[PDB]
């Protein structure tokens, strides 16, 4: 394999595109340098080699190479959804709903297996030639349930505007419905192309003003109100009156027929 372009950078290192000389095949390749993170390299291949879904990232194989890791992953040719969201417009309603059902069906995969992303977002939400969206990078992600047996995690993990607000207060806290909440705020991002809010805290007026119904602001007044509907289901503070995939599933608008 060479290396032709460079896909994605940050922290941990950068994906790079790579296409083989003779065989016609290109799959990314992240490359991290362990000088920092080697007790946590091999958590994301513990969980990758787990991972196998038609809406999550494939993953090839590694390669250990000195201080170097080289982690073979699945090319998206389509890139990022977070490209795909124009700024205060957001996306047709009908490529918004497409997206949602694939994004609900690599969580409901991933919590069936124990897994939780826990960094859900456009960012991590890649696409691939014809368009289907794959869940990406699991170097945060975590197994929060084992031989049955489900352990609540405590960890701050995630990125502030997407992360639940018990992950702030609550000192121990279920990992399904913090990837619930994180799948809402990307729902509002599809359909109103701005964030909402910094966090889901206290001292911010603007979640203070969604706990107070004041719908008729940003960015709630751009959203029609059959999947507005749904978003007051999903942004619920309180973890167990939240709603679950299943009855997002029996959702109004998850099931209307949008043109
Ligand atoms: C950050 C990242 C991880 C990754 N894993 N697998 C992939 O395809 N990517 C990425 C692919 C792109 C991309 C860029 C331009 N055109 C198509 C795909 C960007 C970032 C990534």
């Amino acid at each position: 394999w060479d290396l032709v372009q460079t896909l994605g950078e940050g922290a941990y290192g950068e994906v790079q595109l790579a296409v083989n000389r003779v065989t016609e095949e290109a799959v990314a390749v992240k490359i991290v340098d362990m000088k920092r993170c080697p007790e946590n390299i091999k958590k994301e291949i513990c969980i990758n080699k787990m991972l196998n879904h038609e809406n999550v990232v494939k993953f090839y194989g590694h390669r250990r190479e000195g201080n170097i890791q080289y982690l073979f992953l699945e090319y998206c040719s389509g890139g990022e959804l977070f490209d795909r969201i124009e700024p205060d417009i957001g996306m047709p309603e009908p490529d918004a709903q497409r997206f949602f059902h694939q994004l609900m069906a690599g969580v409901v995969y991933l919590h069936g297996i124990g897994i939780t992303h826990r960094d859900i977002k456009p960012e991590n939400l890649l696409l691939d030639e014809r368009d289907n969206l794959k869940i990406s990078d699991f170097g945060l992600a975590t197994v929060f349930r084992y031989n049955n047996r489900e352990r609540l995690l405590n960890k701050m993990c995630g990125t502030l505007p997407y992360v639940a607000p018990e992950l702030l207060k609550r000192r121990e806290f279920h990992a399904e419905p913090v990837d619930v909440w994180s799948c809402g705020i990307v729902l509002t991002a599809m359909l109103a192309g701005e964030l909402p809010w910094d966090q889901p805290s206290d001292s911010c007026q603007e979640y203070s003003d969604w706990k107070e119904k004041k719908t008729y602001l940003n960015p709630w007044k751009k959203i029609d109100s059959a999947p507005l509907a749904l978003l007051h289901k999903i942004l619920v503070e309180n973890p167990s009156a939240r709603i679950t995939i299943p009855d997002i599933k029996k959702d109004r608008w998850y099931n209307k027929p949008l043109k």
